[PDB]
């Protein structure tokens, strides 16, 4: 079964993988989709990967889970081009996961569940 830190983090990813609909956060890049993918990011990560990982309960906080999400983000603006549809998605995620996750929210939450 499940705690209550793997069911913020589900709440969390749940909220952010809505806004890729159509899957390109999903699953790992492979090379063959990202020619030089593998040399250019050393630290990949998806949507899927940090699922299988709250599952398996291995972050121990928030920090830790956001500081995937933010690598899924920056690798995608650092692999792609600004003008791509990748940058601007991952551009869009990420700025919606820093308000979802701030600070000051977190505060608030910790706040209501005292
Ligand atoms: C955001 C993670 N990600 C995902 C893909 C991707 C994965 C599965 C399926 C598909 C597709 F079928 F819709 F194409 C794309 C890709 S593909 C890719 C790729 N080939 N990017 C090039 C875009 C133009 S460029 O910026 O000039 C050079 C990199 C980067 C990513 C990525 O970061």
């Amino acid at each position: 079964e499940s705690t209550p830190i793997q069911q913020l983090l589900e709440h969390f990813l749940r909220q952010l993988q809505r806004k890729d609909p159509h899957g390109f956060f999903a699953f790992p890049v492979t090379d063959a989709i990202a020619p030089g993918y593998s040399m250019i990011i050393k630290h990949p990560m998806d949507f899927g990967t940090m699922k299988d990982k709250i599952v398996a309960n291995e972050y121990k906080s928030v920090t830790e889970f956001k500081a995937d999400f933010k690598l899924m983000c920056d690798n995608a603006m650092t692999y792609n081009r600004p003008d791509t549809v990748y940058y601007k998605l991952a551009k869009k995620i990420l700025h919606a996961g820093f308000k979802m996750m701030s600070k000051e929210r977190l505060l608030a939450l910790k706040r209501s569940m005292s």
